[PDB]
């Protein structure tokens, strides 16, 4: 299989509106976001402007292929494939993709799926410029998928990508899970909590 | 029936032009706001840009399919659906939708469509910086179907970031029937009333 | 026949690119704006920035059906239907529709489409903060089609204004215009609406 | 021929990414800017935001038809045909086309494409201020095309649809012919310079 | 072969999706940037508005024709080609492309896509106002595609800078580099480009 035949084979039978579940068990998507940059920042209206790399993983065997003598891995535009529909619950901002809006494939239907997004939130601004500095919380989840349907983990240097020119830094990122009822609801909906400490170089 | 199956179903029939009354009685649509922020404010211009969650419910009897061995519920793009034209009368700017556009559709046709909308209203700002607060009033309906088509209903502040400038002092979320002079028929809204005020 | 036959038949045999002329006489397009807002103006660059309902009616005979055991209209996606070509003379932004994009088609052919529109124009703002107010007049006609393709006419000035807007209406006349160009044989008719509205006090 | 049979015939054929040259000559596109309105002026940046029409027209013999009891002409959406490639190479924006985007095509296969644009330029904004004006000039050519395949040339009053509430006058228009040959590339590619002296009023 | 065959060919054949490697070898992707214009400078956050020509060249084989009694070169749209997948590393605006998108191709198979682009970045604005000036550093490389799949390469300085900008450029450099990230098994190849400008005065 050369990688005309796999993008071939994958434009034709591609269900991007059906989300990939196995016997009944939710996809396990991975969410961990990379700090890029931290733009704007205001203590008063409590409100950043941050840009991220959304680095997201899942499993889809329907693209699964046979990898003696082919390719390990293709690239595929986004809109031929099933992706999570993740939002993040605190942002005021449209998700702005800097990037071309492609994924990665591998043979065994790994999916990895890593945009540039700028987005404004609204998250607590308060002791940016003083040492301890401030703890932004970003919640990313699946906006329809409940628990059994889609499960969102943290992946397996917080700084390592962060741009040197920026007016601030990261003293520290940590990205848990959650699981949360609510009161509409029966089902437990999963997300990813985001803490970004940052704070105004001096 | 699996997802792929109902997913190719509801894409192949769901009809999306085409509004689901039963027996010409009205679609009867649900919608209530989860206000979620309140980001600008003007009391000169009366002006406020808020962010809300605008749950709408329905039913559709055509997306409906036998849950017996099935998923009782899929994730449907609304793009395949049929949905309320739903219009905010005192809105100056365009929704901005921040979430996915996917409606939930259960088996018996019940559909759940919530987007998050940030969005910008003309309304009475007066009394923000005040203890009793403004009365910011929007009015939602459907843009071209009346009452005989279409009826609007509330079902009857916990999700409001506490990060806001702003606190909600009370919502309140009531059925109003507006016949205007050009046109012989009544269109329902929900008149919701949001009472806000700057933190002290 | 029920409206998902209707609506079936409209997207089917929809030619929304054809002027549905009718034995060679113009389409009859009639506009009149409703005044909702009036949320910026600025008397030194003489700009306005206006929220309006366009209400516009026509008749395309294409779209009809019996209507004895049949509902009597239907809401139709303006991109099944031809639309006229409408443009803001003196606009100086693209118009911003706030309103789903569906049109109401009766029985008989009649079409009425009202977007709510947002839209910045080119007009004459001076006297905004005097009692006699300002004067803004908003041209709208067909972009491509001369008077003997579309005509263009006119159909409480306050009834649906914002209450809580910093500006009041005086008074909206909206009345018919003709314009022949250097380059062209053919005149292009417009609704003038004049808009005379002032600060409040 | 009807209308819907013209327009039936044109979106069924037209090659919109084919450029019509006749008998290996290149297409002669005209085009004039008709300005309406100066917005906004930077004196510091030499930044102008300007609204003009972008009058262009070309011929393209694909669309042709036998006018015999016939409509001499057609309203077309520009998806349906091929468009000159046309670029501002001092635009520092998008253009932003505030009109329906349809042409005007002539039995003959004559196009006529007036959009109405706005669109930021860097140019001289230096003495805008002053009796004398400043000049802004405005250089568009095919993008992608050279002199072999595209030529471009210039076109009464320029400055007759000017707003009149402007903060700006136009003292002089003028619309002149460059062929550039660059050092990366051995054809001459060609653009029109249009000149626009204009000052505070 | 004529212009229009060659656009049919393309059109029906060409695979968008499908990077051309021959024999698993990488694709040879030259980029170069022509800086047009500098629009804004924050020494404060560190942030610049450029508008640059992206000069991208690379070979596609399946694209090829005949030329014998044919047109050496036809303008596509690059929706019809496949495009490398090029992203700046440091950019925090999404690329404004200001000109119409068809890419040049030649008969043996080589594309030229050149956009004009308004994109704001990241680097070091510090000393714009020295004698000195400063000098921002902008990467580009391949989003998807590692080193054995796309290469990346740079290909007269300054010549279609923009005279009214308030900035002018002292030296333009363009480095390749190849680099191993923790994350990743595989080198990316970018091109780092050195824009050393400052303020007039
Ligand atoms: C719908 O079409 C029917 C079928 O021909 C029309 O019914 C006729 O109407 C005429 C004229 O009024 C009567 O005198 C005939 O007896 C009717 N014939 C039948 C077979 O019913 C009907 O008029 C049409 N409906 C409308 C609203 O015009
Ligand atoms: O109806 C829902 C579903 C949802 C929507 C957001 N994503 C998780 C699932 O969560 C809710 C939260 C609050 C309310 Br009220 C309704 C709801
Ligand atoms: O024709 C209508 C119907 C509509 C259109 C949008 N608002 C709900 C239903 O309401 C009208 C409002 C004013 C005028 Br005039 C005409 C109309
Ligand atoms: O060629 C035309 C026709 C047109 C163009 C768009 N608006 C109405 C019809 O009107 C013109 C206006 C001015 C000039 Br100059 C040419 C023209
Ligand atoms: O340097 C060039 C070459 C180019 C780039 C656009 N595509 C055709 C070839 O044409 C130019 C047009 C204007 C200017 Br200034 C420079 C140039
Ligand atoms: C993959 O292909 C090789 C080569 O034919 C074969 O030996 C291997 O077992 C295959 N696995 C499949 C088809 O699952
Ligand atoms: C191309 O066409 C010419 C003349 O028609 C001929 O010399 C040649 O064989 C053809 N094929 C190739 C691959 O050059």
């Amino acid at each position: 299989l050369d990688r005309a035949d796999i993008l071939y084979n994958i434009r034709q039978t591609s269900r991007p509106d059906v989300i990939p579940t196995q016997r009944d068990r939710p996809v396990a998507v991975s969410v961990s976001l990379k700090f890029i940059n931290i733009l704007e920042v205001n203590e008063i209206t409590n409100e950043v402007d941050v840009v991220f790399w959304q680095q997201t993983t899942w499993s889809d065997r329907t693209l699964a292929w046979n990898s003696s003598h082919s390719p390990d891995q293709v690239s595929v535009p986004i809109s031929s494939l099933w992706v999570p529909d993740l939002a993040a619950y605190n942002a005021i901002s449209k998700p702005e993709v800097l990037t071309p809006q492609l994924a990665r494939v591998v043979s065994d239907g790994e999916v990895l799926y890593m945009p540039s997004i700028r987005q404004r939130f609204s998250c607590d601004v308060s002791g940016v410029d003083t040492e301890s500095g401030a703890t932004c919380r970003i919640k990313i989840g699946s906006w329809t998928h409940h628990s059994r349907e889609i499960s969102v983990d943290p992946t397996t240097d917080d700084s390592e990508y962060f741009s040197q020119y920026s007016r601030f830094e990261i003293l520290d990122v940590t990205q848990k899970k959650n699981s949360v009822t609510y009161s509409c609801c029966p089902e437990a909906y999963e997300d990813v909590e985001v803490s970004l400490n940052f704070r105004k170089k001096g």
